[PDB]
């Protein structure tokens, strides 16, 4: 039971909350780039993945996998001021979220 | 079940909010081209596709997908402030949703 | 059940409302080119097919083919201010419906 | 495996990276306040504890806890420009690092 | 193995060396008061201690307690630019070594 | 075997060698208040003391114990440039040196 | 075997070599004040007993117990430039030798 | 055997030769007051005495008691100048040699 967590965090003023528990084989990273950029990242999926990347400023992510297994959850963030939450906790499914621009609103639930 | 929730977001100001529930071997994508669009998804039916295009500005989409099987939806927008909303429930079905210009206001609905 | 609802606005003000319920493997086809055109058109007939054309300005059709089987609705304008009000509910019927020029009022009905 | 990862960075200009794999049951903590601190962390060990706190401005700390078996280690930087290189494969054991003041540099390593 | 290192800087410009590898039940502190003190320690002793402190400037000592058991070593800097070195192999000995003023150097070998 | 070796320095530049080694429950004790005070004392002998007092300034004084039992040594050395040379091989003896005002010269042997 | 030596020095400039050997439960006292005082005192008898004091300047003492049992040896030397040489061998014997003022000789032998 | 020799000199310049050897439970008394006197005494004889006492200048004695037994030597020399050489061997004898002035000489032999 591998389970990986990555914070890659470049610039000033970002800020992370990553959580992984019960999670068996499962990836999470977070990089972040730019200024500003807040992160809440939970995983408790079984051979799940989320990837988070942050490129720009003032982006807000707040992220949850749970109860799924061979789950896919990706969110890319680019330019300023975007926010996004996403809740998974479908099996064997993909979220897959990507914002660009200024002030982009996004929500994504799968069950 | 293969479920892929796809956001795809070009420009500014583009909102979309997606839900995909109970929902088995079936796409959902939303991919916004221009500005100021505002979308809403909803799908929870099994074997079915929604696809929303926007390619313009300040047009509102509100998806509807439920209870349905082998259904598929294609909703696209080209210009401005084109309205539409459309509620699926029938299975084996397919709405097809098209909007030209600008101003126009469409209404489907498939039991 | 096959059961297709269409509609496609080209130009600008042009409004429709469609409603299809109970209609299986059935079609519902609106096509509004110009302005102002307004659609409302309701189909609840098995097997039975609605094809409305408007090319103009200020077109107005209200179409309702309901517990019928194998009907066909061919209703089109062409010009400005034509007003078209068609019911059928007789089964394998078919009402065909043109109005050329300006202010022409047309009245069908089949049961 | 409930194996947890948090990072929190508070202020602007901080690194920091972290690793965990083949590390079942445990927990990797780093805290960042300030601007500029670095720190590379890495955690292959079982039922093992990592704890970093980087209060101040470009300190820097390398740690490694590696093959261990319920083993901690704490490091806590106060100050500017603190080095501090930690490796850990000992089991059942504990590393404490505390800088504090400017310009500090101190290594250990736990086999 | 409960096996515990423990680094104390206050000032600015100390640097120390420390090592613990093999080294069961064992303590290694370090305190270093002032600026400027250096000290190299290496430990390898199993059920052993190492306590160096160093209050004032310039000091230096250099430790090694290797392959040793129940062994007890202790260094006291007090004042400016004193050097002690001291190996200790033996087990169930002790070495104590006390400098007070500028320039001292006492080097001590126990086997 | 609890073997305890002490120095004790006041004031600064005192320069002293203490080595115990083969030397069971013994103790090995130097105390040099002052200045420029130089001592160089070797202990090999079982349940045997050397005790070793220099108070001044440049007291210089070679010791050695190998070899013997139940030996006990003693140096009193106070004033300045005191300086006595003793080595001790016999069992169960004491050799008592005590060095008053300046310029002392001593040597003793026991064997 | 309950053996000692001591060496009592005041002043500046004196100088004492003793040396004992084989000698069991047996004692050498030098006392010198002043300053000069030069004593050579060699002894290997057992439970014998050497006292020499040297009381002013420049006075010089040659003292030997070899073999002897139950002897005692005293040499008292009160002024300046006086000189002792004193060897014995014998058992239960004492020789007494006393010098006050300036430029004494004195030689001893009893065997 | 107790057999003890003295020697009393007072002022400056008197110089003693004394040798007691195969002497066993006797007496050597020397004693000098004054300058410049000379005393040359052997002693060999058992339960013996020999008393010689120079007071003044320049007294010269030479004195030989050997192979006798319960012997005893008296030499009185007052003044300056007295010359006395006395041999004794005889056992159970008595000499008395007295010198008053200036140029005493004092030959006297008992065998």
């Amino acid at each position: 039971p591998n389970s990986e967590l990555n914070i890659y965090q470049y610039g000033g003023g970002n800020s992370a909350l990553a959580l992984q528990t019960d999670c068996r084989n499962s990836d999470l990273t977070i990089t972040q780039h730019g200024g500003g950029n807040g992160a809440d990242v939970g995983q408790g999926s079984d051979d799940s993945s989320i990837d988070l990347t942050q490129r720009g400023f003032g982006n807000s992510a707040t992220l949850d996998q749970w109860n799924g297994k061979n789950s896919e959850m990706t969110v890319k963030q680019f330019g300023g001021g975007n926010g996004a939450a996403v809740d998974q906790t479908a099996s064997n499914s993909s979220v897959n979220v990507t914002q660009c621009g200024f002030g982009n609103n996004a929500t994504a639930h799968q069950y």
